[PDB]
C-alpha cells in the first residue's frame, strides 16, 4: 500500500485505465463514452501520476531514475503532452476532439436554423464559422489514437456539418461577391466588380431555394449599380461629307465641354493636323456633328482623339482613339418620296428627297442638290407651299447630271395620318399597376400622389412628322369599350369602377388605336406573417417577436391588430404603436408566474395564434456579452434563459483606436454603442467577462480558447 512499488504499479495502471476508458468504448460497443466519465477518469490519470512523482522523489536511491522515466511515458503516451506526435496524448486529444465534434453537430443546427427562417446575414455568419473549424481545426480531429475512433466521430459529427456547408457554397458566394461589386462602385474600381458579377452571372443560377428570393434582389441591384456608375464613353465617329463627321457618344453630354478645343484630328500614319472650326450637339446631346476647315480625302482613314468632355451633370470622358475613313459616295438615281408635300411657308426641299447609287442604295449624306421649281427658292432649298394646290420641283444632284426632271407635287395640308403611342398616364408617368381603389402604380412599384388620371396620344401625320397644338378633347377623343369596368372622359379623365380589364381607344376623325387595360383587385388581408415560432421567456421578463401583414399579391398591407393571451396571470402581452398604422408591429409578451397559456393575434377576418411558456428564472451562472453596433451584457441562468440585465454597471475599454464607445441610456434600458475615429475588453469591476472584435462597422464576440492541447 505504502511501498513505492506498489504506488507505481498502480500509478501506471490508472493511466492507461483513462485511455481504455474510451478505446473499449468504442471498439467493443461502436458508442462514445460519458464525457463526464472520461473527464473524472483523466483527473483522476493526473494525480495518480503526480501522487507517484511525489512518493519516488520522496523515497530516492538508484530505482527512483527508472520508475521516474517508466511514469513519465505512460503518463505521455496515454494521457497528456503538450505537442504530441501521433500515438501520445492519448485521452487529452480525445477530449479535445469530442469536444471539437460536438460544436460542429451543434453549429451545423444553429445553421440549419437559420437556412429554415431564412436569415442570410445570419447563415453566412456562421458558414464561415463553420468552414474555419471544417477546414483548419480538423487537426484536433487527426491526432485521435484509434482509426475506429476516429471515423466515429468523423460519421456521427463531421459527415453532416460538411454537406450542409457544401450545399452553401453558391449562396455564400453569390451573396459574398454581390456585395463586393456593390461596394466597388462606392469606390473607384469597376475592373474589381464585373469579375465579380462575372462570378455571380455564373452562379445565381445554381442557388438553393433557401435565399433564392433575397440574393436574386440583391444580384440585380448589383448590377444596376454598375450600369448607372459607368463611365461616359464615345461608340464611334464617322464621315458625314467632305468636311464634317458625326460622334455618337454613350450618355448624353454637356454642350459646355463639346467644343472644337476638345477634339483632335489627323490622318492616320502621319502627322497632318485638321483643325476643327465647329461643334454642334444635338438636342438629345447623344451625337455632335464636328466640322472642319480642312477637307477629307476620298478613301483616306482618319483618326480622332478627345478629351476633357463631360457628362451632362455628370463625370469625365475617357480619354480615346476611334477611327473613319470618309469615302465618297457616287449618285446615281434621285427620287421624291411622296406625290405630295406639306403646306407651308418654307418647306425644306432636301428633307423630301431621296438620294441612291447604282447598287440601289440610299445615301443618306455627301452630297449637294439644286433645286428648281415652279416657285419661289430661299437658301436655294426652301419653297412657300402656302394656299398651292400643286408646283413642279426638280432636284439634281450638284456635279452629276443625276436629276428626278421636272415633277408635279400635290400640295396637301398635314393630317392624323397614324397613331404614335397610346398610354395611360398619371402626373407625367405611365401606370403599370392599378386597383379599383383608383390608387395607381408607375413602372417599378412605386404609387403616384397627385396629378390626374388620364389617357395621353400621339399622332404622326402622313408626312410621318408628330402632330403638335392638338388639344385632347377637341380635336381628339377617347372612349371606353365597357363602362362597367372603366370610365372614360372624353378629354382622357379616367376613373376605374370594378376590377376585371376594360378595352379602351382614341379618335382623331378616322385614326384609331385600341388598348386594354387591366383593373385588378383591390389589397385585401391575406396572410398574418410571425417571426416567432414560439415563445420561451423567463419570470419577471418580457420577450418579442414581430408580425408582418401581406395582402393576396405579397405587398406590406396596412391595418389594424389586437392582441390578447389566454390567461392574464401566466403571462401578459401588449403590442407596438397601440395596435394601428403600420404594416408591421412587434409584440411583447411579459412573464408573471410559471406554467404555459397562448397567444391569439388577431386582424379582422385572419388570425394566428403562437405558444407561450413561462419559466421560473434561475439563479445567475453566467454572463452573455451581445451584439443585437450596439451591445449589451445579459445575464443568464443554467439552461440559457435571460434573467437580468447588466449593461450598465459594465465597462467597455481598449488595449491606433479605431472606435469610441459609451453608455446610451433610454427609458430606463441601457445599450452600449460604437462609433469611429482594435479589440474591446468588457469588465465587471476588474473581472473580464470578455472581449470584442471589431473591424473596418462589424462586431463579433471572441470565444475562449477551450483545448487542452494548444496547436
Amino acid at each position: 500500500a505504502t511501498d513505492v512499488a506498489t504506488v507505481v504499479s498502480q500509478a501506471k495502471a490508472q493511466m492507461k485505465e483513462a485511455y481504455y476508458t474510451y478505446s473499449h468504448t468504442v471498439t467493443e460497443t461502436g458508442q462514445f463514452p460519458d464525457i463526464k466519465d472520461v473527464y473524472a477518469a483523466y483527473n483522476k490519470a493526473k494525480q495518480a501520476y503526480a501522487n507517484a512523482v511525489a512518493v519516488v522523489n520522496k523515497a530516492g536511491g538508484a530505482k527512483k531514475d527508472a520508475y521516474l522515466a517508466d511514469l513519465q511515458a505512460i503518463y505521455e503516451t496515454y494521457v497528456f503532452k503538450a505537442n504530441p506526435k501521433s500515438g501520445e496524448a492519448r485521452v487529452a486529444t480525445y477530449i479535445d476532439a469530442y469536444n471539437y465534434a460536438t460544436k460542429l453537430d451543434k453549429m451545423r443546427q444553429e445553421l440549419k436554423a437559420a437556412v429554415d427562417a431564412k436569415d442570410l446575414k445570419k447563415a453566412e455568419e456562421l458558414y464561415h464559422k463553420i468552414s474555419y473549424e471544417l477546414k483548419t481545426r480538423t487537426v484536433i480531429l487527426d491526432r485521435v489514437y484509434g482509426q475506429s475512433t476516429r471515423e466515429l466521430l468523423r460519421s456521427t459529427f463531421k459527415a453532416d456539418a460538411q454537406a450542409l456547408r457544401d450545399r452553401l457554397i453558391y449562396d455564400i458566394t453569390v451573396a459574398m461577391k454581390a456585395r463586393e461589386a456593390q461596394d466597388a462602385v462606392k469606390a473607384g474600381n469597376l475592373d474589381k466588380a464585373k469579375a465579380a458579377l462575372d462570378q455571380v452571372n455564373q452562379y445565381v443560377s445554381k442557388v438553393t431555394d433557401a435565399f433564392k428570393a433575397e440574393l436574386q434582389k440583391a444580384a440585380q441591384d448589383a448590377k444596376a449599380a454598375y450600369e448607372a456608375a459607368l463611365t461616359p464613353k464615345v461608340e464611334s465617329v464617322s464621315a458625314i461629307d467632305s468636311t464634317s463627321f458625326k460622334v455618337t457618344f454613350t450618355k448624353p453630354v454637356d454642350k459646355a465641354t463639346a467644343i472644337p478645343k476638345n477634339f483632335s484630328i489627323t490622318l492616320k500614319g502621319t502627322e497632318t493636323k485638321l483643325y476643327p472650326k465647329s461643334v454642334e450637339v444635338s438636342e438629345s446631346g447623344l451625337t455632335a456633328t464636328v466640322t472642319l476647315y480642312d477637307t477629307l480625302v476620298d478613301g483616306k482613314t482618319y483618326t480622332v482623339v478627345t478629351s476633357g468632355l463631360k457628362d451632362t451633370a455628370g463625370k469625365e470622358f475617357e480619354t480615346s482613339t476611334n477611327e473613319f475613313t470618309y469615302n465618297k459616295p457616287v449618285p446615281a438615281s434621285i427620287t421624291f418620296n411622296f406625290n405630295k408635300l406639306p403646306e407651308d411657308s418654307a418647306v425644306d426641299l432636301t428633307k423630301y428627297v431621296t438620294v441612291k447609287d447604282a447598287a440601289g442604295n440610299v445615301i443618306k449624306s455627301g452630297f449637294e442638290l439644286e433645286f428648281t421649281s415652279s416657285e419661289k427658292l430661299t437658301q436655294g432649298k426652301f419653297i412657300n407651299t402656302t394656299g398651292k394646290k400643286s408646283v413642279i420641283v426638280n432636284a439634281t444632284v450638284k456635279g452629276t447630271n443625276v436629276t428626278t426632271g421636272n415633277v408635279i407635287l400635290a400640295v396637301e395640308d398635314e393630317k392624323a395620318a397614324e397613331v404614335s403611342e397610346l398610354k395611360l398616364t398619371k402626373d407625367n408617368k405611365e401606370v403599370v399597376t392599378l386597383y379599383a381603389n383608383g390608387n395607381a402604380f408607375d413602372k417599378d412599384g412605386n404609387q403616384i400622389s397627385s396629378g390626374t388620371l388620364t389617357l395621353t396620344a400621339k399622332f404622326k401625320d402622313q408626312y410621318g412628322n408628330e402632330l403638335t397644338g392638338k388639344v385632347a378633347g377637341t380635336d381628339y377623343t377617347f372612349e371606353s369599350l365597357n363602362p362597367e369596368v372603366l370610365v372614360v372622359a372624353p378629354d382622357g379623365s379616367v376613373t376605374p369602377i370594378v376590377p376585371g380589364t376594360a378595352l379602351v381607344k382614341v379618335k382623331y376623325g378616322e385614326v384609331t388605336k385600341t388598348i386594354p387595360v387591366t383593373v385588378k383587385a383591390n389589397p385585401v388581408l391575406e396572410t398574418i406573417a410571425v417571426d416567432s415560432t414560439g415563445v420561451s421567456v423567463a419570470k419577471g421578463q418580457k420577450a418579442t417577436f414581430k408580425v408582418t401583414l401581406k395582402d393576396q399579391y405579397g405587398n406590406k398591407f396596412t391595418g389594424n391588430v389586437n392582441v390578447t393571451s389566454d390567461k392574464t396571470e401566466t403571462a401578459t402581452v401588449s403590442v407596438s404603436n397601440s395596435g394601428i398604422g403600420q404594416s408591421e408591429y412587434t409584440v411583447t409578451v411579459n412573464g408573471v408566474a410559471e406554467g404555459s397559456t397562448t397567444i391569439t393575434i388577431k386582424s379582422g377576418t385572419k388570425e394566428v395564434k403562437v405558444p407561450v411558456n413561462v419559466v421560473a428564472g434561475g439563479p445567475v451562472a453566467n454572463y452573455q456579452i451581445k451584439v443585437l453596433v450596439q451591445l449589451k451584457v445579459y445575464a443568464v441562468d443554467a439552461n440559457g434563459n435571460i434573467v437580468g440585465d447588466i449593461t450598465n454597471d459594465v465597462t467597455i475599454t481598449s488595449e491606433g483606436v479605431i472606435v469610441n464607445a459609451s453608455k446610451s441610456t433610454a427609458n430606463g434600458d441601457t445599450v452600449y454603442v460604437i462609433t469611429d475615429n482594435e479589440t474591446l475588453t468588457v469588465k465587471l469591476g476588474t473581472v473580464t467577462l470578455g472581449t470584442v472584435d471589431v473591424e473596418v462597422l462589424k462586431a463579433t464576440v471572441v470565444t475562449k480558447k477551450a483545448d487542452l492541447i494548444e496547436l
